């Protein structure tokens, strides 16, 4: 029994480039920057991470794509949380990319933030499975 949003049919069999849509392209830069600035004030010791599903990847979608990551949390630990959230069976694979790269699983998310944070203050991560449509 899928949990939200995976009780919805996304109709991937006709999803087009005219329909692709992500956090950056759905919300104005200025609104995004103001939100991460608010988080720096209100949750100072959290790293704000936008985590979204790679395009056409064969893996469940995620409800909350916005994470308040503890500063000393490793990449390995963050991957485990996403796995948990999409209820991915342990026998199926999951990878996260930063700048189209697999970060080293022992790396602190704080370090990845300092190296790769967006002009808008967020860290953008992409997750995917082994296959894609
Ligand atoms: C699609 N029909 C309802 C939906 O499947 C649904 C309802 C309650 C839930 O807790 C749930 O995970 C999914």
């Amino acid at each position: 029994g899928p949990e939200f949003p995976n009780d919805y049919d996304f109709m991937e069999d006709i999803l087009d480039e005219t329909m692709k849509s992500t956090f950056k392209s759905e919300y104005p830069f200025e609104k995004r920057k103001a939100e991460s600035e608010r988080i720096a004030d209100r949750f100072p010791n959290r790293i704000p991470v936008i985590c979204e599903k790679a395009e056409k990847s064969d893996i469940p979608e995620i409800d909350k794509r916005k994470y308040l990551v503890p500063a000393d949390l490793t990449v390995g630990q963050f991957v485990y949380v996403i796995r948990k959230r999409i209820m991915l069976p342990p026998e199926k694979a999951i990878f996260i990319f930063v700048n189209d790269t697999l970060p080293p699983t022992a790396a602190l998310m704080s370090a990845i933030y300092q190296e790769h944070k967006d002009k808008d203050g967020f860290l953008y991560v992409t997750y995917s499975g082994e296959n894609t449509f």
